[PDB]
């Protein structure tokens, strides 16, 4: 066990899909995985095991923000074994063309959080995902028909920002979409040594304030799973 | 609703109790409310509202450090209506004096987090409890006969900290628990013009290990818990 | 002797009262004290220790500004034993509802100063008086029928800021005073393992151009001092 | 004109290869470049457009630094009608299976400069390449049987650094390639709204010192420009 | 008046020394000007005006530290006509070959406060002297038969710094002095559009502690004073 | 032998004048020195070295930038004996008062670069020229009937800023010229323990345009060139 998680050595896939949301992570189980067991439930952090067409898959909670998905994905890494965390998740656009359910995938990372500058000595540390898991997403969504944007996401610490015409930069600097963990896990992914991607489904339009439901985040992001675990197939091979 | 929150205005009391397990969010309604009922599942982030010697008390958790609790904490304020907030955490110890299940009042919090950065001008902004509340909680102590010790906190972003010579630093200023949330709480009660309290009991040295058993170490959680609650009812006076 | 005090250790009391101006040192020692000896002239610093109701005080400038107060306190607490310093200074409000005259107790000081930064490894320290101190100022206050308002000062380094909107920003978070020192007074006093408090009365509105009479300042000013030397008594238990 | 370039729109091919030294960039039009004719010679950054394989193309020197490359790709972008930059550079290696000659594609660029900062509210932009082209430079090199690293490069304002020790942070994150313009040219990229990628050669490597000539560096890094080349057309198609 | 200085315009000279210790304004009053007048009195700052070789020549000491003498500076600029102002100083000696009792000429003073960094959008200002007035304190000491140094100073914030190795980057980087002002006389100057100029002499070498006599301090004292006033009538041209 | 300057030790003179454009080296070279040889042509980089009235001088251009011009002032001080730079260049002014074909010398350069912070722990570094270089350089200019100004320059990493607003923060502290090199150079200075100096002539106003010939502008550039060289002559005494 570690801190967090009460499990051991084996009880995770070496592939972890990550939502904020354990109860989706509980959705993903129930839904796209066969045989699946629940492995931890620490601090309400559900985590189960099980099959995804024979290929044994994990999906586990990593709870909101950099701070708390950092804890999640270190000790995976370090204590049980997991060399990918593809993070499936919600996030807000700020683009005029991006909408509602689209699909993004974050290459690369953004962030006003301060983790990377203390880990590379207050430089620019380029949070990037693992190219070989954002290829993989990019040919499994072409396969299933389902279109997918490639380019930065921006991990806020304020889900609630006082600074709004930051926004504008963003939506200046082409961010496809704003959520609060990716730069966290690239971070982590590259201390630790293991390899990571965030895909995310827009939930919310910050401009025009459109915005799915609780129920509708938990139980209704189908595209981006399917892309999530068929593209670890890909790798795989 | 808020999209983390599915409950309504006055379905929280106006002082809430936070410990960043939802799961101990349960384990306090169960000991310590009458008459509780749950308010919130979303994401698993339990909250209940009950009664502790007559008066109207809710419980809920936070999740794990300064970007979680913010989203939980805003919303609480600017859509239920909520006027106080009390952390009730677990903190780690860096000066050799603070011992295991010592009890400790944040009236300030250091952190690495840039949120305050953010708000503030990137100047330093001392994040602070509000002081009837540090007081209320001091006396309600001395009244169980528990000696707590009040100063400053650290919210760190980072559980697994890159930087192991920030503890010495940490102990040298005189830090009496390292946590992950309380700045962000004070941050946000000045924000929005509320009024928060961080308390926490001491559960490890991050550099030695003591011995305690698990029997004493749940009986303090408790006595912080009754410092909580029965700060509130001096607060109301 | 130390580089800006020519005295010997003993000649200071445990607690010194430091206002900014030097002249009020000696109005102190005049007004206040008993006995009093003078212990210091270097800089025209003029330092004075003597009884108040039996116990010992001394009472010496500390200069305008983070650096000047910086050297006096840093040099009183390693070479002179001194345990606890209680600045009693002047204010701007900020707050509409903050009057002239109002009695401001700096629970915790924001700050503008890289002092902190440069002894926090470039983190938040949040730089806050000692608990006990504040709380007896505040009894103090109370049975001299004054209601003293507590919270948090501004430090600023520059009493003529380019930034004029740094007010509005210090408005929204709720600053009861901006000051010259605070933030590094309770630098020091956690560097080197001492205790420190900032009372201040409220000269001026930062925005508008309110009067008062030289009575109403000396009486305002003889009531800080009050509060400080009852504080001192009821710290003493 | 614009500035820094004496030619007129259209006198670019919409796609341009960069190397940082002219000399370099007259090399890849003699050699690799059809009907090649001079288009800049202003302060000797000699510019050049022909043919590769029917498609037309150009190659411009962009001098050393963050500085230099960002005012000729701006110039470039915004009065040449320039879609896409490929720079084509030379870099040093701080890993140690990473070997002179070895060929790395920069996904993302790590950097110490400020321009970023200064763009991006001070807070984290991830410099990233055009997914597809980098995705176009791996597929060539795949098919010349070129091997290609892809990940992250270190674009540093100090080639002669003071801070050895950062040397250990960068190989700590797998940084592939140290050099000094990807982040300046991605950063150009986004706020000017063009595609760029970074392609480069080891030409050093930080830790054995071992180092090619000048005369190598400027007319013997041919997989290079033939993976740039043969990238363009497969983006082409 | 102003708020630190009970004056009106005309009661203080185009140029002013200003001394850190208050008690030198009145010893170079007596000592070296003609027909003083009081012009100050306010916390103790004791100005004087009156002439040196017929020319008019204020002089009031400018408290320890950035904020205290940016407060006077202010001041005397923007409400007293001051056009020059001549820090006369001491600092402490990093370089091995700067002796004690050496005449240093801050042509430039870096700085780890923040002053400058909020006045120049947290870029880097180079704090300088007028160059005709470093000219003129250069000329007037040779003609004394005194070889000055010029060069930068540091003006520190910290007195007592906790960073020990900042004075071996100083000594690399060819600092003459530290003192506690220079800096933020210099950007006052710049921004309200006066000229400055620091004269330190060295009191210590901050790694050693040799010794000087009281007749050699006065000697030294009053040669830097010589080498200030002559300066000015150099400047007259 | 450098990867940038293929020459050897003795083919630089112990004084290097630098402007930015190498094709300006060999004109400077053709118009001013005597038996001028080429010594450079890595990266097209032109450097001559040839004599100025009997005395031994060169010239080489530095590129755009501080990158690019500290790579070579770095190389000529470390490895060919260099031990003055004087960069001869263009600048940008800001200030109404400042005149097309003004001549501007650098006594301070200002920057948005983060080399000196680097340098030096993050504190502020005043990046300044010699004194005596200074002076050489204002006497010759004297002596040519030149009335040079004396003062900052601010050294930009962005050509084409996005922070139209740092123009007028320029403008309220008094920089003479913008430029791209300076406040790099007298960083390498100080770190290698050499000399340097910047001149430059004001080819723009960065926000209004006046009017004057080419034969005007070529005239000023030579007489700054003149002064350069003369400077030199009277440094040598
Ligand atoms: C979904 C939305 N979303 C988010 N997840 N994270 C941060 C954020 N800021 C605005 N909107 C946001
Ligand atoms: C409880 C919490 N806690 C701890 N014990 N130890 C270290 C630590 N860092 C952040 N939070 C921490
Ligand atoms: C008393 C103090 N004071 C003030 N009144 N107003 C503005 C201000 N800035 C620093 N210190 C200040
Ligand atoms: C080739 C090498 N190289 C470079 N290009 N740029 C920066 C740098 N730092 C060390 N070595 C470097
Ligand atoms: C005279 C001044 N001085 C000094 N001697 N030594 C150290 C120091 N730090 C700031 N100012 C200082
Ligand atoms: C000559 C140079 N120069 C200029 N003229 N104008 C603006 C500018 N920014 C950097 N360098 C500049």
């Amino acid at each position: 066990a570690t801190p967090h998680i009460n499990a051991e050595m084996g009880d995770f896939a070496d592939v972890v899909l990550m939502p904020g949301d354990p109860l989706r992570a509980k959705y993903i189980a129930e839904t796209f995985l066969e045989d699946a067991r629940e492995v931890n439930n620490v601090r309400g952090m559900l985590g189960f095991t099980g099959t995804y067409k024979g290929r044994k898959i994990s999906v586990m909670g990593h709870g909101m923000g950099i701070p708390s998905c950092s804890i999640y994905t270190k000790e995976l890494i370090t204590d049980f074994g997991v060399k990918k965390i593809i993070r499936v998740g919600s996030c807000g656009a700020v683009l005029p063309h991006v909408k509602l359910r689209d699909v993004v995938i974050g290459m690369g990372a953004c962030t006003d959080s301060k983790v990377n500058r203390i880990r590379f000595k207050d430089h620019d540390f380029a949070a990037i995902a693992d190219f070989d898991m954002v290829r993989n997403a990019v040919d499994a969504a072409k396969a299933l028909g389902i279109d997918a944007r490639v380019g930065n996401l921006f991990s806020a610490d304020l889900f609630y920002s006082p600074d709004g015409e930051m926004f504008d930069v963003m939506e200046k600097y082409g961010i496809l979409g704003v959520e609060m963990e990716a730069a966290g896990i690239y971070g982590v992914a590259a201390e630790f040594g293991a390899k990571a991607l965030t895909i995310c489904t827009v939930s919310d339009h910050i401009r025009t304030h459109e915005q799915t439901t609780a129920a509708e985040r938990q139980t209704t992001f189908n595209d981006m799973i399917k892309i999530a675990l068929e593209s670890v197939l890909l790798g795989d091979k």
